[PDB]
């Protein structure tokens, strides 16, 4: 079973609602889940922390209602976002939490650790000053991790390469990072679908999965997409299915949704082909999957 949808906007309200009723009849759906009304949920947020929470501590609202700011429901700081929902029935055993840093480190902690909640939060991993905590996903002990930096680059190690640590531990380097990059995006590839990545003027492609070889980590990677002036810094990358639908915003407010089967289907050493036009001041901030 599971039997509502837990929806967190680019704007930071949350809300829940019966899917049936979901099923039926500015701001996007920056997370989506799927869980009972008594299921936790964790949330991962920019700096590294971890609060649990209640499905039913959200507020049930209509899919045109609006919800409530989750800065009013959680104990976040300022610029603290939540980068991460996760969904919990039962501290499932053998399964890990993978999380990954901007600075290019990356933590295994197996979920079973975070069944004590505290009220007040806790640390989920120690960050450094503008370090962020950029992605957060389930692991089953047997997978792949995928990470995409600023620049283009990525590394796509097997889970095992990182060994299962404490909550408290503070991780080990997943990527060599070069310079001024960062590290964008956390894959957990599964099944067949392309990866897709867009940059911040509107460039974007999609590339099969299978062309993107398993390096070791901690390496500096290989490239994913041709970062140029023209085409600016990747801003996500996100694996889809072809009947998918993508949802991109700019810094400007404009959304634009795309079915991704009109996306080209090319290598990880172009430039990729334009998604959106931005004005010249304009850039790409937020890809997420429909």
């Amino acid at each position: 079973q599971e039997d509502v949808v837990v929806t967190l906007s680019h704007q930071g309200y949350v809300k829940y609602q019966p899917l049936t009723d979901y099923e039926a009849q500015e701001d996007f759906i920056d997370r989506l889940l799927v869980a009972n009304t008594h299921d936790t949920i964790l949330c991962f947020s920019s700096r590294g922390r971890l609060y649990w929470m209640k499905v039913y501590q959200l507020p049930e609202a209509s899919r045109g209602a609006r919800g409530r700011p989750i800065v009013n429901l959680l104990p976040l700081e300022a610029n603290e976002r939540i980068t991460a929902i996760l969904p919990v029935r039962e501290y499932e055993e053998g399964v890990n939490v993978f999380m990954a840093t901007a600075s290019g480190t990356v933590k295994k902690t197996a979920l079973t650790e975070f069944s004590r909640p505290r009220s007040a939060g806790i640390i989920a991993v120690n960050l450094n000053d503008g370090d962020e905590l950029i992605g957060v996903d389930l692991t089953s002990g047997s997978d792949e991790v995928m990470l995409f930096s600023a620049a283009g680059k990525v590394v796509r190690f097997k889970e095992d390469a990182v060994r299962a640590m404490g909550r408290t531990a503070t991780g080990v380097r997943g990527i060599k990072l070069a310079g001024d990059d960062k590290v964008v995006s956390l894959i957990i590839p599964r099944g067949e679908g392309a990866i897709l990545t867009v940059t911040q003027n509107g460039y974007g492609k999609r590339t099969a999965a299978d062309e993107y070889p398993t390096k070791s980590r901690a390496t500096q990677g290989v490239i994913s997409i041709k970062v140029t002036e023209r085409n600016g810094s990747v801003v996500g990358a996100v694996q889809v299915d072809d009947c998918d639908q993508i949802m991109m915003i700019t810094d400007a407010g404009t959304l634009v949704r795309t079915r991704v089967s009109e996306i080209s289907v090319v290598g990880r050493n172009t430039q990729g082909v334009i998604l959106i036009r931005t004005a010249e001041d304009e850039n790409v901030v937020g890809l997420q999957r429909v």
